[PDB]
């Protein structure tokens, strides 16, 4: 099925057109992703200037169809299942105490390589706040806790969960996502049995590139895993 396009190295193109309070950006990205190992490798650069949003905002928002699935859950890989034909994938992040994204994307397969086309939208934003102000750590992290569930009225997937950005100086900002994706596709897909993706993302910078840009490593892997020391007495 569509699980066997992903059982090598696959590139990776990303293009997102963003506007936020009126401020519009472009952003277009490149790399290469293993879903063997569930690893991404990802260069974004603004082609619009200097970004009026910080880089991590974006990060939710810039394929989880990489997302290293274990062999006995498989069975349950909606993301997969749905290529070369694709998936939707519609959020809306709401910023605690500030504005609010939403995006919708297409991701999908276009020959060889897998495309994340996206559009975003963002209203509300405190020119003062921590987004338009850019008052974000740049840096990723580790989210363990991400429940996607099955949205049978929509043949898809859908998932809430909340990003925590590091404020410079102390705090975070909170990100509430709520996200849904349908298959493109009208073949069968894998409506998946509710369970959870863990994702690390690193953030860096390239020292040679002038451009406003994102240096990305993320690693994103698919249930309870409660309980491991039971087998160990």
């Amino acid at each position: 099925k569509g699980e066997e396009l992903f059982t090598g190295v696959v590139p990776i193109l990303v293009e997102l057109d963003g506007d936020v309070n009126g401020h519009k950006f472009s952003v277009s990205g490149e790399g290469e992703g293993d879903a063997t190992y569930g690893k991404l490798t990802l260069k974004f650069i603004s082609t619009t200037g200097k970004l009026p949003v910080p880089w991590p905002t974006l990060v939710t928002t810039l394929v989880q169809c990489f997302a290293r699935y274990p062999d006995h859950m498989k069975r349950h890989d909606f993301f997969k299942s749905a290529m070369p034909e694709g998936y939707v994938q519609e959020r809306t992040i709401f910023f605690k105490d500030d504005g609010n994204y939403k995006t919708r994307a297409e991701v999908k397969f276009e020959g060889d390589t897998l495309v994340n086309r996206i559009e975003l939208k963002g209203i509300d934003f405190k020119e003062d706040g921590n987004i338009l102000g850019h008052k974000l750590e740049y840096n990723g992290g580790c989210e363990d806790n991400v429940y996607i569930t099955a949205d049978k009225q929509k043949n898809g997937i859908k998932a809430n969960f909340k990003i925590r950005h590091n404020i410079e100086d102390g705090g975070v900002q909170l990100a509430d996502h709520y996200q849904q994706n349908t298959p493109i596709g009208d073949g069968p897909v894998l409506l998946p049995d509710n369970h959870y993706l863990s994702t690390c993302s690193k953030l860096s910078k390239d020292p040679n590139e002038k451009r406003d840009h994102m240096v990305f490593l993320e690693f994103v892997t698919a249930g309870i895993t409660l309980g491991m020391d039971e087998l160990y007495k």
